[PDB]
Order: C-alpha cells, then structure tokens, then sequence
C-alpha cells in the first residue's frame, strides 16, 4: 500500500522557468510518473505550476516543501501545499514530533501524505542532522509514519534508515548522479531514488533518464 | 549598522487571504515598518504579495522561509525570493554550514541580509534544535552572520544567544503572545520582537498593536 513509482524514478524537477520545467519534464513523460517539484520552481512561477503539471502530464506529485516550522504555521503550510493538488509534501523531522504530528493531522484530514526527511544528503548535514537522524527516524516510526526520505551519498545511513523504519515503509533518496549516489546502490534500500540535475540539465533529458533506466533494469 | 525596526515590533502577517492581509497590515502600519511574510501566504497568494506590500505600505519584507535545504537548492530559493522584492530572508542553521553560506552568497549579490535562526520557540525544539543551537549561532559568528533569530519562549535561551553573537548581531525573537513570551522580557535581549496572532486575530489589531506598544514604551 505505497504509491506506485514508474520505474522507482522520481524527477526533481528544479528549472526555474515555466517553459523550460514543462518541456522537459514532458520528455521524460513516459519514464516518470511521479515528479518532486520544490521551491525553486514553486516560488518563480507560483503554486498554480501544481496545476499545469497535473494538467499537462499524468504525473503524481511530491511538493518538497522541507516544512520546518513550528506547529501552528507547518499547518497552514500544509493545507496551502495540499489545496493546490500535492499528492504528498516532505517534511523535516529536526524541528521535533509536535511539528511532525501537524503535518501528519493535516494530512490525515485531507487525505494525502507526508513524507518524513531523516538525513540529508549534503556534506553540512554532518554537523547536526547526521547525529539526530537516527532518533528523528524513530520519532517517525512512533508517529505513525509511513514515507521517508535518507541520503543516496551515505548508502551506509541509508541502510540503518531502512532497518529503522522497515520494510513496509516507502523510502526515496535523492543524491543520486550530480552529488555522488549510485543508482543501483541505492535502490538496495530506497524504493525509489530522486534524481535532478543529471537529467534535467542533459542535452537530452529522456536518454538521461532512459539511461539511468537501463542501469536498473534488474531492480525493476 | 543594523536594520532599524519601528517600535521594535516586527509583524509576522500569517493570514491566508490577501484582501485580510493587506486590511490588517493597513490597520496597524502607523505602529510597524517591518513586517515578516512567511509561506502561509505566499503560498495562498503568490511572491507577487511582496511587492504588492512595498507598494502600498513601503515597509521592510523579511521572508520567513526557514530555508532548509542543500546547497544548491538554498542558493535557488534565496535567488527566486530577493526577485520578489524580500529584504531579507530567514534560514536555519541546523543543515550546517555550506547550507548557511550558499544563502549568504546569494544576499550579498542582492544586497539583502540573511537571518540565521538558531534555536526555535515551539515544544518541539527542545527534541534536537535546542542540543545544537549554541554551536548553530558560534557557526553563524564564524561564517560572519549578524542577524539571528531566537526564542522568546526560552529568555535564558534568548540570553544565552545574545551573549554568543554580541551586542553588535542583530537578534530578533518570535513567540510573544500567542506562544506565551513576554513582550518587554524578551525585549531585554532581542533587538525587536515578532508578533503574529496577538495582533493579526485581535478583534482589534490596532488596539492589540498599541497595546504592545504602550507595554515597552520604556524600551523605546
Ligand atoms: O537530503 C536531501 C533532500 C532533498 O530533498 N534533496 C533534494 O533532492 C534534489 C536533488 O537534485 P539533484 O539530483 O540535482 O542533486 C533537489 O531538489 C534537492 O533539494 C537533496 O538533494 N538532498
Ligand atoms: O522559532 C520560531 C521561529 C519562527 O519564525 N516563528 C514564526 O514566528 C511567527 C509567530 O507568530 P505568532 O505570534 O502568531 O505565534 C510565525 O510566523 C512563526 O512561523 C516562530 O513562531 N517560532
Ligand atoms: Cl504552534
Ligand atoms: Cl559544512
Ligand atoms: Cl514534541
Ligand atoms: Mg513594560
């Protein structure tokens, strides 16, 4: 009972323009089923590029939100990000469980999902998230939740996050390509693996992403 | 050397609908200059509500985007808010240090300023943010921040971020009112106080405003 990624391929679709995002994301159509769209495309062209993705393409989407707040504002985050057509948004684990159980309680209401972010993927989560990170995934477990998203650059924390929330929950790892992670690697633990730049910024997105396909056939 | 805040008041306008925003920022602009505009609506109305903020009232526009990203991501969002029109931008200093600088990049080619929040005001906090916030405001020292953000929830906690940044940081706190801070406490410490629903839910929101005002006249 987890949503159904074409091919454990989400696209993190990070153009900043309008045009640019829906021509190539329109490339990769028939590899992708499910997009991640974040800030930087959300905050130069509006929460109604929700709707034109939905529009144009038959895509799920995963609204990568970081929500980071404290409970009553990560509320009205939530409801906003979910009004739109976000079929899920991600959320940070670090500020504490009454801002996760927000999330949760808004989602749970709307019927829709969160996404809980454990580690991240980056050399600065060394410094404070890595040391917390195993904690904010068990705080996860305890609330209830179901979806996770751990770092492909660290397929030894990855691992760890996989033992602590099980088998059953639904994990996506982005890192992949531009910042190091290994595809094939990383689908040993992510369901999924969330992958930018190495597709969206290639001379053709679609061989990017059929190529990266091809790398996982026998993971498929 | 730092932003001159009106009254030491900072309004943290999280109402949803613009035509309620904009009426009860109206209704209070005689108090404030500065007023904080987060994601409940900008993701209701759209960046464009910045502006539209500048236009009528001519006010300072702190984004409040607790930014939580990696760093190439941080550098997107800070870039795509400062086009809106933001003066400054809030961001958390948990993801660690490049997460921090990528966002410091951005404001100093944009002529704006970055606020570095530390420790945060909720219940939540105390989980994980709070263990790391001292460290998270000596890394904003080092990468040479001089806005910070602490919380008015916490005055030892507020004190002790005053006395790791200096006299010479800009500190301004949330968590006064609603969240049960004291206006003029927390006054003691921070440069200028962030007050949301005491005066946006105020039946009055002048009167609400003015009252503040009137409780830390001394302070002024
Ligand atoms: O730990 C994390 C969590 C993320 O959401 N991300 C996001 O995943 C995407 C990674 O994109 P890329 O493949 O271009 O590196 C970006 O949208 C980024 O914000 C990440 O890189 N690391
Ligand atoms: O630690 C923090 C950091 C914040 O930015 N905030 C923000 O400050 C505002 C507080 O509003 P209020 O006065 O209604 O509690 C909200 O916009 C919230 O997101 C906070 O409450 N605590
Ligand atoms: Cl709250
Ligand atoms: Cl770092
Ligand atoms: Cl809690
Ligand atoms: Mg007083």
């Amino acid at each position: 009972d987890v949503m159904d990624v074409m091919n454990r391929l989400i696209l993190a679709m990070d153009l900043m323009n309008r045009d640019d995002a829906l021509r190539v994301t329109g490339e990769v159509r028939e590899y992708i089923d499910t997009v991640k769209i974040g800030y930087p495309l959300v905050l130069s062209e509006g929460m109604d590029i929700i709707a034109e993705f939905r529009k144009r393409f038959g895509c799920r989407i995963i609204a990568d939100f970081k929500v980071a707040d404290i409970p009553e504002t990560n509320e009205k985050i939530c409801r906003a990000t979910f009004k739109a057509g976000a079929d899920a948004i991600i959320v940070h684990g670090f500020p504490g469980a009454d801002s996760v159980r927000a999330c949760l309680n808004v989602a749970e209401e709307m019927g829709r999902e969160v996404f809980l972010l454990t580690e991240m993927s980056h050399p600065g989560a060394e410094m404070f998230i890595q040391g917390a990170a195993d904690e904010i995934a068990r705080m996860g477990v305890d609330l209830g939740v179901k979806n996770y998203v751990g770092p492909s650059t660290r397929p030894e924390r990855l691992s760890r996050l996989r033992e602590i929330i099980g088998q059953d929950s639904f994990l996506i790892s982005p890192g992949v390509g531009a910042q190091g992670g290994d595809p094939g690697e990383t689908l040993r633990f992510a369901d999924a693996i969330i992958v930018g730049r190495s597709i969206y910024l290639a001379d053709n997105p679609a061989a990017a992403a059929a190529g990266i396909i091809e790398s996982i056939k026998d993971l498929l």
